[PDB]
């Protein structure tokens, strides 16, 4: 079998307290704690960038036997810093992975992930010796009182796909589906996206129901299969209404242990934001490690992009997997953050939007041990690398 | 056996003679000829985006039940209009193209119709009855007076990978090589490329040595088993120069043939420009129709991508490839061009620049037959669809 060996992600060091958005946005807080569902939202200092973001989520799931034997290192992103040059590049020059590999980016908004591991699967086949890097790195901005503002996030999550996966097997029975809409987009110029909102959710929800309904028929299952399912995470409110959506012809059974899934698999994104291309996979770490699942066990995945492009496939939990999970260096990252004020967190985002640099107001000191971007010479982004390298 | 079963190519309907561009830019036409060896430039009419040239380019090669068929879109670009949404959405719906089915771009400089076509065949290993369209589509812009100006060119490439391939067998013997370096990129918010004249051209030639030499090992080949050579072609002088960096080892006999080949596998470049991820497939189309290769006989392929990315990959021609190919059709579309002057050149590149429409300039009553940009409301793109329609 091929699939998820290991997973890891990374969000910044600051984060805003939703309630405290609100009342600076005057709103209910329970407008944005229930009505969106989001508690806490990550902030982003100009010292990380999807490279530096991308290159520390994987950076402690990378030892120096997997170095030799990845063979690709892709880089899904709807939040490039060049037009041109892959930021595959740059990480696997910052991991010190291997010379003869493949390096590229791949962009569908938020669906870019799932293609990137299903293909890193088919490209293994043949090899089983050899592993396939991804990473899902994005910075959601919709911009200051912007409509999309409570949903914003940023962070990054990576994956080792490989033979005899520790953690996920990936079945072949993925579906995917297209349809041209225009709920969400960020034109070539546009600093921030454009978006219609109520739109937005009609067309994830449409995505999500044909993905399903073709795979239901080609595959002759139900929901009641699954152990659980997992989908893309804008904001749980969303991921709610998209699930009632359909386990509304499901047994009772079925439909209490499908929302306790989706409760668990959302826990992490609730304090973290919309992560575009890592949702769905940071809520897949979110659910293997809050869940109690079983080896042997399916889980049902649902990717999606606005534009749009959604995708349903299974994937079963290996045997041994919980000793393979790093729950306490997650439920670290989310801990030692620093909470910072509405203004100070303004303050930041408009400093992020011209890249301007501050090494006391990024409190750089601190990053010793992660991967951040230092300085930018000649239009040549420079990374800080762990001490310990 | 699996690999391209079907290939064409698109360009716009002007061009600049090579040698009143020599003439505008005070310099002796040689340069651009011999010494660049370039004759025609592309020139690129607003009505003309890397979606619609796209659409132009697989057109032709689709037929009702390839529609059927088609499992994934790919669009390999790094001349995009949106930083999310992906061109192979569009083109999907243009194209008409079954509903279930993956569509995404590709980016690493003009590297990224590789790994397409190359993950495109290991998706259709274990789906018997599926194809798979790949789309190079791009505008090489370097900007009036630039150093890079002499090499610019638009146009898009399509290809269908499929079993049983009518024309050329991806065989399994694939290695790229990666290294960090800023020879050419293009950070958001630039118009135009930054480029390293002289580091690019080192560069270019590094990849080529390192990936052949791998190649050669991995392999236990050499030159004098392949009947022809195809490279990356942002101009022919380029392509000859890491050529003769090699074949620098080669008998007399493998030198002749190699250098022979390389002649018309360049040809159609000639009279087009750079097309970044097009570049290396166009010529390939160039080879396939203006040399007499034989069924069995191996072509030895290098892509390179800037930043960067190179791979060299072999492919065998299948018995009776020359009859699904469309020469006729390639030379007609070359042939049919009109020539402008360089201050309309000038005066095409300044709007396209801004996407400023004018149907009289552009002449669009003349594009009845194909795809192209007719207008944008609300930033969406609106596209003329062939009237036969
Ligand atoms: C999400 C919206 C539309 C929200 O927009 P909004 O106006 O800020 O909030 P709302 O008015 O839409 O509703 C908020 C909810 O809170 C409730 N509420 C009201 N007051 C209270 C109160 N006092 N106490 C408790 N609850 C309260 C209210 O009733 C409502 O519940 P609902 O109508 O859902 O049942 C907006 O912020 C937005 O545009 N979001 C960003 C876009 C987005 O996330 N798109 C949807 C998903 S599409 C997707 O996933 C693709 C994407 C986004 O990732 C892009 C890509 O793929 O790249
Ligand atoms: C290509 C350059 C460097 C040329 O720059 P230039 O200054 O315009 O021309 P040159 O000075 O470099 O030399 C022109 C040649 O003409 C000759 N010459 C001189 N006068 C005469 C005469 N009267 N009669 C005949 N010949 C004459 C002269 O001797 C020379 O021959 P060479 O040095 O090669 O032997 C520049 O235009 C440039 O920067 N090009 C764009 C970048 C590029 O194409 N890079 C090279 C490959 S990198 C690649 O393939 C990646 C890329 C570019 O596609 C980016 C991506 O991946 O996305």
């Amino acid at each position: 079998a091929i699939g998820i060996d290991k997973i890891n992600f990374y969000v910044p060091k600051y984060y805003v307290d939703m309630a405290k958005l609100a009342e600076a946005r005057q709103v209910d807080p329970n407008k944005f704690l229930i009505g969106i569902g989001q508690t806490e939202m990550a902030v982003s200092p100009v010292n990380q960038d999807i490279v530096s973001m991308g290159a520390n989520a994987a950076k402690d799931i990378i030892t120096d036997e997997d170095k030799k034997k990845i063979g690709m290192v892709i880089v899904a992103t709807e939040s490039a810093v060049d037009a041109a040059k892959a930021a595959a590049v740059q990480i696997h020059n910052l991991l010190g992975i291997q010379p003869f590999a493949r390096c590229f980016e791949m962009k569908e908004a938020c669906y870019a992930a799932t293609p990137a591991i299903q293909l890193a699967k088919d490209y293994l086949a043949t090899r089983p010796n050899e592993k396939v890097l991804v990473i899902a790195t994005d910075t959601a901005r919709y911009g200051l009182n912007s409509g999309g503002e409570p949903t914003q996030g940023a962070g990054a999550v990576a994956m080792v796909i490989a033979h005899n996966p520790s953690i996920l097997a990936l079945n072949e029975d993925a579906v995917a589906y297209t349809e041209d809409v225009y709920d969400f987009w960020r034109p070539t110029g546009h600093k921030y996206p454009l978006v219609d909102g109520a739109l937005s959710k009609d067309a994830y929800i449409r995505s999500f129901q044909q993905s399903w309904n073709e795979y239901a028929k080609r595959q002759g299952k139900s929901l009641a299969d699954f152990a659980s399912l997992c989908f893309h995470v804008p904001f749980t409110k969303m991921g709610k209404k998209a699930l009632e959506s359909i386990i509304d012809n499901a047994d009772e059974t079925t439909q209490e242990r499908l929302r306790s899934g989706y409760e668990d698999a959302v826990d992490y994104n609730r304090y973290v934001g919309n992560i575009y291309t890592g949702s769905l996979y940071l809520s897949l770490i979110s659910l293997l490690e809050n869940r109690d699942l079983q080896a042997g066990e399916t889980i049902g995945l649902f990717s999606y992009g606005s534009g749009s492009v959604g995708e349903f496939y299974s994937a079963t939990l290996v045997e041994g997997y919980k000793d393979h999970l790093d729950q306490a260096a997650h439920k670290a990252l989310l801990n030692n953050r620093t909470e910072v004020s509405v203004d100070a967190y303004e303050t930041f985002f408009k400093r992020f939007d011209d890249v301007e640099f501050d090494e006391e107001q990024d409190a750089v000191h601190e990053d010793r041990h992660i991967f951040y971007l230092s300085n930018i010479e000649n239009n040549v982004r420079e990374y800080h690398r762990p001490e310990l390298e």
